[PDB]
C-alpha cells in the first residue's frame, strides 16, 4: 500500500494508485495534523509501506523520525519536491494539499515513484495520472465558477488552513480565529474578531469538525454573521479514484452554503 499521512494526501495517492495498490491513511478522521502522536499500528504501516506520502517535517513533525529511516525511493516529501518549492506561499504555509497545482506535482511524484517500484503497472499508472489531471482541470473550472460570486465577501475561518485554495479561487477571508487550532484564541482576540466582522460587514464565520465550535458560535451571536463549517481534512470523503476532486468540490460547497 501507499501510506498517506493525511486523508487529502490519501485522496491524491488513491487517484494514482487505483487498481495498482491500496492506499492507507495514517491520521484518523476527527483527528488533527496539529495534534497527533503515532500509534504503534501507525508505525507498523510505515515501515511496511510500498510508498509513504506526506507534506514534510514542517507539517507532520510526528512522522519525521520514522520517515527519515525509509529509502528515498519509498517516500514522497511534498514540501521538498523541486516542483513544489517555487509554489510555496509565505516561514511557509504547509497546507499544501489544498493547492491544485501542488496536488499535480504530488501526483506526478507518486506516479514516478510507483512506476519505479511497480514496473508491471506502468500503463495503468500512466492512465491514472492522465485521468487525475483531466478530472482536476474540470474540477478547477467548476470550483472557480461556483466561488466566483463569493469573491469579496468577508469571513473568518477557524484556523489558517485554506490559503492556497482561497488564493487560487479568489476568496477574500478577513482572517482566522487561530493559526494553531490547538492554541485557544483568548477573549480579547474574540471580541476583536467580532468588531472586525461587524465593522467590515463580514457575512460568515466557519467552524471545523475537528474542533469544538463553541468559540466560533460565541463570536457570531448578537450579529448578522452566519456560521458554516469547513473541513480541511475531507473526513466525509472516501478514498478512491475521484476522491480529490470530490474533496475540492465539497470544500467549495461548504464555503458557498454559508457565503451565498
Ligand atoms: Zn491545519
Amino acid at each position: 500500500a501507499v501510506v498517506a499521512s493525511l486523508k487529502p494526501v490519501g485522496f491524491i495517492a488513491s487517484a494514482i494508485a487505483d487498481g495498482v495498490t491500496e492506499t492507507e491513511v495514517l491520521l484518523p478522521d476527527g483527528a488533527s495534523e496539529h495534534d497527533y502522536s503515532l500509534r504503534p499500528s501507525d508505525v507498523k504501516r510505515l515501515q511496511n509501506a510500498d510508498l509513504v506520502v506526506w507534506v514534510g517535517p514542517e507539517m507532520e513533525a510526528f512522522m519525521q523520525k520514522p520517515v527519515s529511516k525509509l529509502p528515498g525511493a519509498k517516500q514522497v516529501t511534498i514540501a521538498q519536491l523541486e516542483d513544489v518549492k517555487p509554489l510555496l506561499m509565505k516561514d511557509f504555509n504547509m497546507h499544501l494539499w489544498l493547492s491544485p497545482e501542488i496536488a499535480r506535482a504530488t501526483a506526478v511524484a507518486i506516479h514516478g515513484k510507483l512506476v519505479e517500484l511497480m514496473p508491471q503497472s506502468r500503463a495503468k499508472l500512466d492512465a491514472n495520472l492522465k485521468d487525475f489531471e483531466a478530472q482536476l482541470a474540470s474540477t478547477e473550472t467548476q470550483v472557480g465558477n461556483e466561488l466566483a460570486p463569493l469573491k469579496g465577501k468577508g469571513y473568518f475561518v477557524f484556523h489558517d488552513a485554506y490559503g492556497y485554495f482561497e488564493k487560487q479561487f479568489g476568496l477574500t477571508p478577513l482572517g482566522h480565529f487561530t493559526v494553531n487550532p490547538e492554541i485557544q484564541p483568548g477573549a480579547q482576540r474574540l471580541h476583536e474578531i467580532r468588531t472586525q466582522l461587524v465593522e467590515q460587514k463580514a457575512t460568515c464565520v466557519f467552524a471545523e469538525p475537528q474542533f469544538r465550535p463553541a468559540v466560533v458560535e460565541s463570536v457570531a451571536r448578537g450579529t448578522s454573521v452566519r456560521m458554516g463549517t469547513l473541513d480541511p481534512l475531507g473526513t466525509n470523503i472516501k478514498l478512491g479514484k475521484t476522491s480529490y476532486s470530490e474533496f475540492l468540490s465539497q470544500l467549495a460547497n461548504q464555503y458557498a452554503s454559508c457565503l451565498k
